């Protein structure tokens, strides 16, 4: 189109046990949903940034550090059990049904993503846009062990390959495997719309240099990388 | 009885050159290790096997003992980590008499190693009869089973389809070598006996005391370990 319309969507749903409160914990200077929507904001390829949540307190969070809360996400789809592209599906529908827009591009940015590069996003539109084949563009990282040569724990602490092939294989030998890095998603609305799967042919990915922030202490960590220079 | 620490440190290397004598935080990779088996006090000797001259006087430098010219066919890429510690026992026992009963292989690229973790592989490994080897491991923090990988364009694949929506609660933890030590057996070292078995046990470390890909890798972990 000749008028742009790329938008942000931060998932953040309430009930996090391992971190009580995790979205709206104070990492280093601000609670931590905020770094997402200063990261989306900075970029500066977004028309729109919006939280969807169904908490109350990070909505008021959201609201205080420029987000949009347009809606209150679903009971249905805050629980254990619906997925990144229901929350992102649900987000692009109320925006077209209920104000009339259209999205070109949406973007899924986590909460929990203080170490997202700004120009990071906007480098994935363009990997996006650039491919007309491509319709999803997603951060991911190198796996620092080969994951052929993974072990297995008993519940008595005993050790077994998952493939015992792989027992005195090299390293270098093995295909070279990457993950999800949990921070950004990129995709034409129609995919999201069309539950078209991530993790296949029509996606890309920009590769990020080797943060797990699953536990209190890894919490702690964190605060330290964060003001390293 | 005679528990000794044997560091495989070869002049090659799969990638990064010189590796295990490449300075870290202002001391070769390998120093880190000697210290650390030095402080642990478990050790009755602490042997370097080396094919490499320089890494040879970086080892005496730090205090550990260099018996031996390790053979080149044991050092080139190929050769297995417990062809060195084989090689090394049975020149112990061929040229100085001496039968050690466990034998900890130590790795010259760990710098986060701890001393304690080194003693208490020792306590379990030696608790247990069938227990031949004991080692450093850590959890995969994202699910193994959902792993991608990329095409010569890019594109994505996943290694296993099926688990694309899947939970990462509802699939099987796994866990990977820590690669920092391995406590074996004499014996079990002597009979090639494989390490990732059900006769192997572990110390599973945090993650984030297991750590090196690229130049950025190694700086932020340099930093991080002044942190620690
Ligand atoms: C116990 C086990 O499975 N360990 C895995 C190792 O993987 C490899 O790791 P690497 O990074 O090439 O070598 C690890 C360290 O050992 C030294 N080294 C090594 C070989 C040698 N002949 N002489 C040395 O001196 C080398 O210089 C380096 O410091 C890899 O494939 O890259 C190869 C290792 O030989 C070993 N593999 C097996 C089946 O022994 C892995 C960590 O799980
Ligand atoms: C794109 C993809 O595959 N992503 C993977 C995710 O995995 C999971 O990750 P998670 O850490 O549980 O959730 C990711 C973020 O989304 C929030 N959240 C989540 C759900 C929701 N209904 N509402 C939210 O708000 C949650 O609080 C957190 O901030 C996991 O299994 O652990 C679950 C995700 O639903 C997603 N899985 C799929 C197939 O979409 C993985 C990263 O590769």
């Amino acid at each position: 189109r000749g008028s742009h319309m790329n938008i942000a969507i931060i998932p953040a749903r309430g009930g996090s046990k391992r971190i009580p409160r995790k979205n709206i914990k104070p990492f280093h200077s601000k609670p931590m949903i905020a770094w997402s929507i200063l990261a989306a904001k900075k970029a500066g390829c977004f028309e729109r940034i919006i939280v969807s949540t169904d908490d109350a307190e990070i909505a008021a969070v959201a609201l205080e550090y420029g987000a949009e809360v347009p809606f209150t996400r679903p009971a249905e789809i805050a629980n254990d059990y619906a997925t990144t592209g229901e929350v992102i599906s649900h987000a692009i529908n109320w925006l077209i049904n209920q104000q009339g827009q259209v999205p070109e591009n949406v973007c899924c940015l986590y909460a929990t993503a203080p170490f997202v590069e700004p120009d990071d996003l906007c480098q994935g539109l363009e990997l996006l846009t650039f491919n007309k084949e491509c319709q999803f563009v997603f951060s991911a990282t190198r796996f620092s062990f080969p994951i052929q040569r993974a072990i297995k724990l008993d519940e008595s602490g005993w050790v077994s390959m998952f493939h015992p092939e792989y027992q005195l294989t090299r390293s270098q030998d093995l295909e070279e495997a990457y993950h999800d890095a949990g921070q950004f998603y990129w995709g034409k609305a129609n995919a999201w719309l069309n539950k078209l799967p991530i993790f296949a042919v029509h996606t890309q990915v920009v590769l990020l240099p080797s943060q797990d922030i699953d536990t209190q202490d890894d919490w702690l960590r964190a605060e330290k990388l964060f003001t390293l220079r």
